[PDB]
């Protein structure tokens, strides 16, 4: 029950016309084949063998001699015996046995003649595996054609018929004249093909007799596909083949022969989650002393800084410099060194997101109305987030991420994706109106087009930039390990360009001098909870439960659904997940840092598979043509710590950091809006509805459901997502995650009745299948429907 | 011998337990499958059937009834005698006659319901091609499974079998018990491929027993490709089964077993090609009342008016405002009237094109270094030019360009692209240099950054409207009416924006008021032949034969290139071509015209290539699932003419074509520099110096030559092309044809002498495929490896 490696040898003609066995092919899983001009070895492809080969390898093994158990070492001994038994039996006469063992007995030659091929195709073949060679070619000086099989008791190593050190345990060689209308090299392969193939060798291994050898040839041929003699003109070769392949193979087979678990005991899953983590402590510590660690942190410190300036500009912007970059900056380092030193699943980088800042800035202007202090608002939300997270995890509510299908998860990356361009166009068109395009800090006169020119230069180097990195001229290994590279590129290439200019004006950040707040006039370093200037109306601080039930539902569902993709069974991670603990020290240190003037922080999705899918190893020992597959994923929580001191230390080059103009940063938001609708299955069922039904893909929900209930289920979301928009731009915008909490009862009682089960298997489809940045055009950003 | 077309029914029960005789497949040339859950026609792929079936039905077929030659015209009476001769021959013994009859006279039903897809479906069957139907079902009532084969002697409608009106030749039928363990919709499948096989249908019109059937069933066997019992990964099988497939099928077919001639008479080819063309006459002026015409004018003329404008600026900019615009539309249309009224090949777009306006650019720097005038030595070059024309048809050469070979026609497409960007990006340095960026006619602010602004607009612009032309968005026939219509939109939208901003300057084009030259102040309408200002000197006389040679060269290769790719045999261009009235009559028309002051003309080979896919009309009556083949090209000489004279009447328009910025027209330039590069085979040949050998294509020029070679190739087209940039820089800007005419001896003598002749036949391929506007990313820029 071994692995077999097969190779085809031939008996051709040199330049010298010595006769010199040459190597032809070689069977490990897919076929390879040499060309005779270039002398290369070619890509792997499926052995497609004739049929009359097969009749005539049936045909003429009923003549053929058969020498099981038998019991030599050397290619000299068993060809004596071989050509012995092959004269006694008929085939060739006595005449003939002083020229037929001179070709037996010759030299070997391979293409690629402790070297490095040598070594990699050692690796390439499993640890343990058996050998088999054939040889075959046409000889002017005999008769009929003749065979020989032969079977060696031991594993014996031959001297050089082979190209690496692997012992034999098949010798099949063919023999015979070239008038007979017969293609040998075509047998050959048959022959090979028929050996590389497990039910075959797996009975040759027992078998005893022609007889066997017949029927398991006869067996093998009734489970193959036979195509007509019909000339293929294209893409033919993609709707049939694959599909009635598995289809036969799985029909052949059928007829032959909780992390997430309510226990009823109260603060049990954080003892649960507690109990596994921790007892492999010390082996979080030791098991990153590896070139790949100190690879990956130098390039998701730059993933991790990105975010933290183009999310604190903008929230610095519109508060009117009452939370800027530096808090920004801050928040994230002291969070970031408690979770990855106390947390349970150290693989995720916590940071502000999308939705947070659309939050906040909805949150913002409640408050201007009606004429309250926004600082203390936000801390007094803080405490009754504290208590629900409590309240959460003492009864296990965890479970109910499992009910967050993929029909909320893409009108939430949607929404997200367009209120960014919204924004920067907003932007734009107000930057036009400060300052008029006339001719000769208001009143400017190239700070109308020079805003514009920077957004457009950023945001295309950035998108050419990715669209270059997704290409073939990159390795796999050197597209895992870099981590999304062209936005650190775009702004420094810009900030650059904008440096050489000395003449015009245009806003700058805000950083401010030494370790202080952005605006040191209007809030110091702690915050009253009973009112800084005027005093807090005693009615909203058990008022303000409402809104802490909405951020505590956004970061919820923003930290649950990245916890469940990092932590699949395709993704080796052998440890242990985080469920119960993850919510507790988010939440619970977000409270605790609303006092101090800090926003809250979420499990920032992107950033997080990026940092999971930049320390993985892929394995090396795998047959050539087949998929790679993942073999271990080294788990250790000092690269966090790295990070988040590195982003913290980040505040200290102050005087660089003030030099980036705010346009830039909207380019680069903007880039970011566009790029994450990239994945959610949405987009291109939406994009479906503009094209003939002639012209559409070969997804899975296309085939299986009828076109216009496709439509009227795109449709449907289509109205929910239109509403919950038209709600957002009233005054009432301190609402919609209660809308998007409203739309799992519309998917398990309104939607159920309309569709079928099996359409909302086939279209509300919540598997996914993990990327590794293989392919073209595949990403991190593909991996998850949730925005960034 | 003729064509058959074939559909498999199955007996499956209906909601309310009917029997209802389905239609399951149909195939014409490839099979299609009917959907189970969406009851929709799939697409065509190749009918990969089983082994175990076929083995099945050979065995089945042994003890079958073959009703030979029938001689009924109805569905009953042919089922009494298929069941009269198997209860006769064994196989419906004594009490099942009227059970079995019962269920061949029932209803058929068709997954389809004078109407609209039989009317469609006629159209694809061929003329005269017969049909057939084949019959299966899992009874109960049999016992043992039976078999008829029938023959009807004469063709016969069969009432509500087919689902199209066509006679039926032949009818399958096979009834057996479920408790046989056999598939019979597989079987189904497997006995219509082999009656959609032309081997075995035109053995089947001359058979006379069933042992011709089974002889016909051994020979279609030994001609298949059987797969093995291994999983497809998707990409396997293109490396193998269409070459395997192609290389059996030569195998097989084996084993079974000048409008270029010189004569020796003057001015031969005038008269060879006048009395092919000329007698064809009438016809040309009544072969164009259809539709196509009127679309194919507007969009030509859409196509043909914007390179007018592009490269009249620029002309006009850099030459003082001598030659503009204006006296470019007037040159087109006054010698493309002529050429449309008395050419040979009236789909000749003749325009201004790249060289010629390189080596005006060129010529013009010569004259003001020697204190000469620009007018007259043109017009000097111009009578030298119609000599030339005149001795190089008399003495018959046009056929020097079967020597101009792909390896000196990319290296020319290649320096006309550098050219154009190298000139972009400078004028953008100068306008730059012009207007500094400080703050508060020259040093205005804001024209500095509107210039880069409208320049970068344009192109962008243009470039995604490309990309997004040649998507799955648009059909074959509305892809190939419409050209480049990119451009037409962008200057559009670009001058619409640059309109309503009006506070600030930037250059626009030059267009005088009525029928004037563009500078009434230092030209007139008739240039001197002796002198306008100043005596020219008598020495130029004769000093000016080079030039004319030069840009004889440049004109023949140009007009020769674009006659030779238009006139093919894939392209059904019927009528005749001509090589020898098309040269004439463009060089002398040209030199003729320079007296006036006005540019000479060329062949616009995109223009050309356009014109000509735009009037085709492709075949309807096509098998699905097959490459388009055409049916007829509409020749005709009055588009040319229209599109001459809407060209021409397009100056009365010159209020509003003052009105277009003249960054724009840039931005159009360096859009097309750009977008040149597609289809040259040296540009892909230097991508793939840059790239690891395992990602390398599978094109024809990596399979069958080393990598180290064709690197080496490149290398030598780099050295010389470097070579010929670097000579073009100096003071002898004027002699780079002379560089290419040497270049041309180069590749015969030194590349075989090295590369020997079997690489000469792959590297230096010049084949070239027709494209259609078919497939994804492939317009006409991909036809033509010449410059625009
Ligand atoms: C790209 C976006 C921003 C454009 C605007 C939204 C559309 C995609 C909306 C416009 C009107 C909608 C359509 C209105 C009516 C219908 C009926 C729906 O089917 C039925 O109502 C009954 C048919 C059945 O149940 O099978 C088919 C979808 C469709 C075309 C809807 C699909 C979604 C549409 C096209
Ligand atoms: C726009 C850029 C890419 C221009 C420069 C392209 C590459 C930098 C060029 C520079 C010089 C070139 C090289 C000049 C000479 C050779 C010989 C060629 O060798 C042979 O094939 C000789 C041996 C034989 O007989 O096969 C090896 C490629 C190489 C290094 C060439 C590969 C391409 C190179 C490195």
């Amino acid at each position: 029950p071994h692995e077999v490696f097969v190779e085809l040898n031939e008996l051709l003609l040199d330049k010298n016309q010595e006769p010199q066995w040459r190597e032809t092919a070689r069977w490990i899983k897919f076929e390879e084949d040499v060309e005779e001009e270039t002398e290369r070895w070619g890509k792997p492809h499926v052995a497609s063998l004739s049929f009359r080969s097969l009749l005539e390898l049936r045909r003429t093994l009923a003549h053929g001699a058969v020498l099981l158990d038998l019991d030599q070492q050397t290619l000299p001994g068993v060809a004596h015996q071989v050509v012995e038994q092959m004269v006694i039996s008929d085939q060739i006469k006595a005449e003939d046995r002083a020229n037929v063992l001179r070709a037996l007995l010759l030299k070997h030659s391979h293409p690629s003649d402790k070297s490095k091929h040598e070594l990699k195709l050692l690796e390439k073949i499993p640890e343990n595996a058996e050998a088999t060679v054939v040889l075959v070619g046409c000889v002017e000086f005999l008769s009929r054609p003749t065979m020989a099989f032969v079977r060696l008791r031991e594993a014996v190593e031959l001297d050089a018929v082979l190209e690496v050190p692997v012992p034999v345990r098949f010798l099949f060689l063919l023999l015979g004249p070239s008038s007979a209308n017969m293609d040998y090299h075509e047998i050959g392969r048959s022959i090979s093909t028929l050996m590389s193939d497990k039910q075959f060798h797996e009975a040759a291994y027992l078998a005893d007799e022609r007889e066997d050898l017949l029927t398991a040839i006869n067996a093998f041929l009734d489970c193959s596909v036979v195509l007509p003699p019909s000339e293929v003109q294209g893409e033919e070769l993609l709707r049939s083949v694959a599909h009635f392949q598995r289809q036969m193979l799985k029909k052949r087979e059928e007829q032959g022969r909780d992390p997430l678990r309510r226990t009823g005991r109260p603060f049990g899953g954080l003892i649960r989650d507690v109990r596994r983590r921790y007892p492999h402590y010390l082996s979080d510590f030791r098991d990153a002393l590896d070139p790949q660690c100190l690879a990956a942190v130098i390039f998701i410190y730059f993933a991790a800084l990105s975010p933290a300036i183009t999310f604190g500009g903008l929230l610095g912007e519109k508060t009117q410099d009452l939370i800027g970059v530096s808090e920004l900056i801050m928040s994230t380092a002291l969070q970031g060194v408690v979770f990855c030193l106390l947390g349970a699943q150290p693989l995720l980088v916590i940071g502000f997101s999308g939705p947070l800042l659309v939050f906040e800035e909805a949150f913002f202007s409640f408050c201007s109305s009606n004429h309250l202090e926004y600082l203390v608002g936000r801390v007094w939300i803080g405490f009754w987030l504290v208590f629900l997270a409590l309240l959460m995890v003492a009864l296990e509510g965890s479970f109910l991420v499992r009910f967050v299908s993929r029909f909320t998860q893409e009108i939430f990356a949607f929404l997200i994706s367009l209120i960014f361009i919204y924004e920067t166009f907003y932007k734009l068109v107000k930057i036009f109106q400060e300052h008029p395009l006339h001719g000769c800090p208001r009143g400017q006169p190239n700070t109308a087009l020079l805003s514009l020119v920077l957004m457009a230069g950023t945001f295309f180097i950035a998108f050419f930039l990715r669209k270059f990195k997704n290409s073939r001229f990159f390795p796999g290994r050197i597209r895992r390990v870099i981590g999304d590279f062209g936005v650190p590129i775009a702004i420094l290439i810009m900030v650059l360009v904008d440096y050489s200019i000395e003449d015009t004006y245009t806003q700058k950040l805000s950083v401010p001098s030494g370790f202080s707040v952005t605006a040191p006039e209007k809030r110091g370093w702690v915050i009253n909870p009973l009112g800084e200037k005027s005093p807090f109306p005693v009615w909203m601080m058990v008022a303000s439960l409402l809104p802490a039930i909405l951020v505590f539902i956004l970061i919820f569902m923003e930290t649950q659904i990245t916890t469940l993709i990092i932590s699949k069974k395709e993704r080796m991670l052998q440890k242990g997940s985080g469920f119960h603990l993850d919510l507790l020290l988010i939440v619970a240190m977000g409270g605790i840092c609303a006092l101090f003037g800090l926003p809250w922080l979420a499990a920032a999705t992107v950033r997080s598979v990026t940092h999971a899918n930049a320390l993985t190893v892929m394995s090396k020992a795998v047959a050539p043509g087949d998929k790679p597959k993942i073999q271990e994923v080294k788990e250790q929580r000092v690269t966090g710590l790295l990070v988040a001191l590195l982003v913290g230390l980040s505040i200290v080059i102050g005087d660089l950091l003030r030099q980036i103009p705010l346009a830039v940063l909207f380019g680069i938001f903007l880039y970011m809006g566009v790029t994450s609708l990239n994945g959610i299955q949405f987009y291109e069922r939406l994009h479906l509805l503009l094209m003939p039904p002639k012209h559409h893909p070969d997804v899975t929900y296309v085939k299986k459901v009828r076109t216009l209930r496709m439509h009227l289920f795109t449709a449907l979301q289509l109205l929910c997502l239109a509403l919950l928009w038209a709600v957002m731009s009233t005054a009432a915008s301190l609402a919609f995650p209660f809308i998007l909490i409203l739309t799992v009862p519309l998917r398990m009682v309104v939607l159920t009745r309309i569709f079928t089960d099996r359409e909302m298997k086939c279209l509300d489809a919540n598997e996914a299948e993990p990327v590794f940045d293989e392919r073209e055009g595949v990403d991190e950003y593909n991996e998850m429907p949730m925005p960034v």
